[PDB]
């Protein structure tokens, strides 16, 4: 089925292809430095490079060739980061959606399944790009002064006379029954299933790790309960950045005449989101229901975990896979595809969904699930020069990275016994202070330095 054939794309060593507008070279530096420090092998290119070009066709040909060349060397990019708005990386009109899509940058071979996890850091200025980066770095380096906002979520089944009872409430109730609850570490699960919605967006300010809205949308708003781009600019969640998902129409229509809701929620300074998942064209009630809960869900009936396939919520909470922002959207699209394949009621089709949904902001973030755990590690007093690998003790599954000045020298994943073989692609030949970073899904990062 679609789950066996097109599972989670995340793989190690992490490799990322970055295609960016030339005006963003300087602003990108801190984000690229941190991604290298945490173990990403980066291949960074700008549209002022003739090999890349500035057109939809040239950029796409460039990305497809980088993917195929990478694959040929068993070094395929895992992520594709598009940096800029449509004035620098246009996207193209969806064959099914008739609206802008980034799908065809990521879809290299003949089907509609992406080869890479693609996200767009959409900004109209270097300042707006830095706003996104600063939120991402605080979240991923876990430098926020109050981590307790991570134990809280906001879930809204918005207004619709026919579908709030049929799909909105069953979706949110499924999320709360199995995952967004005290058993999973969540202390505050703000949820609005029906009117009155009074005060539902105050929680965005007081602090949430995650905000999910399912109902009507517009290019610049969650329609009812209303949250406009003007209200997003007035948010006050300093040091409390979240992932937001709009399972609604057109909030991620990023070629719109005005910055769309997804663009504003990620671009706003020291408030809003570090990432947004939403749809460029209309989304449909049927497919959105499967997207969140899984296929085999029935309208107007609260779905069970055993009675449905894997949806976006289910994937999010698997401990060992689907641990990135992009993988949450990937799992949702898989469930909407599976529902069509097995003959559930569908309203639009799988191809349309793969063209529709987008990540705005940083899709490579690994979101925490309530309070992240403290990792266990042992770092040596020093690192001897000219070694093919180092053995570093860390909890099983931890990703260890050694770097200096934003240049990644080596990576390794801790084995079952808690030992990582850090394979050095660049051997340490000069004395100095080298960065050691240890990450693991739903664990606080370990950020240290070792002398050589
Ligand atoms: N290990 C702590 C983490 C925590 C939760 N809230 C604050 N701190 C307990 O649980
Ligand atoms: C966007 C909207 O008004 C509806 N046409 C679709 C909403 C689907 C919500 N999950
Ligand atoms: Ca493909
Ligand atoms: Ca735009
Ligand atoms: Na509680
Ligand atoms: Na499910
Ligand atoms: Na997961
Ligand atoms: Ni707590």
């Amino acid at each position: 089925d679609v789950y066996t054939d097109h599972g989670d794309l995340y793989n190690t060593p992490v490799r990322m292809l970055v295609v960016a507008g030339a005006k963003f070279k300087e602003a990108l530096k801190p984000w690229l430095t941190w991604k290298a420090q945490k173990g990403f092998y980066l291949d960074v290119h700008y549209t002022d490079e003739a090999e890349v070009g500035t057109t939809n066709a040239s950029i796409k040909a460039f990305i497809h060739k980088k993917y195929n060349d990478g694959l040929a060397a068993s070094a395929a990019p895992v992520f594709l980061a598009l940096v800029g708005d449509t004035d620098v990386i246009s996207g193209e009109k969806g064959k099914k959606t008739k609206k802008v899509t980034d799908l065809y940058y990521s879809a290299v071979d003949g089907d509609y399944f992406p080869e890479m996890y693609t996200f767009r850091m959409s900004a109209s200025s270097p300042e707006e790009l830095t706003n996104i980066i600063d939120k991402v770095l605080m979240y991923e380096k876990a430098t926020m002064p109050d981590k307790s906002y991570l134990e809280k979520v906001l879930l809204i089944a918005g207004a619709d006379y026919s579908w709030n009872s049929q799909v909105g409430q069953p979706t949110i109730k499924y999320g709360m029954q199995y995952y967004y609850n005290q058993e999973h570490g969540y202390t505050d699960v703000y949820n609005y299933l029906k009117a009155p919605y009074t005060g539902c967006y105050s929680h965005l300010n007081t602090g949430v790790s995650f905000a999910n809205y399912t109902a009507h949308g517009s290019e610049t708003a969650w329609a009812d309960p209303l949250l406009t781009t003007s209200q997003l600019k007035a948010l006050t969640n300093k040091d409390k950045y979240f992932l937001a998902i709009g399972n609604c129409c057109i909030t991620a229509q990023f070629d719109y005449v005005q910055p769309c809701f997804g663009e504003v929620i990620t671009r706003v300074k020291e408030k809003g989101a570090y990432a947004y998942i939403g749809s460029s064209p209309n989304s449909y009630w049927g497919e959105d229901y499967y997207w969140s809960v899984g296929a085999n869900a029935v309208f107007g009936v609260q779905p069970t975990f055993e009675g449905t396939s894997m949806g976006s919520y289910d994937a999010t909470f698997l401990e060992d896979s689907y641990n990135t922002v992009n993988s949450i959207m990937w799992a949702g699209n898989l469930a909407a595809t599976h529902a069509g394949n097995i003959g559930n009621i569908t309203h639009i089709g799988a191809h349309y969904y793969w063209e529709a949904y987008h990540v705005l902001g940083d899709g490579s973030v690994m979101p925490y699930r309530a309070m992240p755990k403290t990792n266990t590690y042992t770092l040596p007093a020093s690192l001897p020069q000219n070694q093919a690998s180092y053995s570093i003790q860390a909890s099983a599954g931890s990703y260890v990275a050694i770097s200096k000045d934003g240049v990644l020298y080596g990576t390794g994943v801790a084995n079952a016994s808690g030992v990582a073989t850090v394979s050095m692609t660049k051997q340490i030949t000069e004395n100095g202070n080298y960065d050691v970073v240890i990450t693991r899904s739903n664990y606080l990062p370990v950020i240290k330095q070792i002398q050589v």
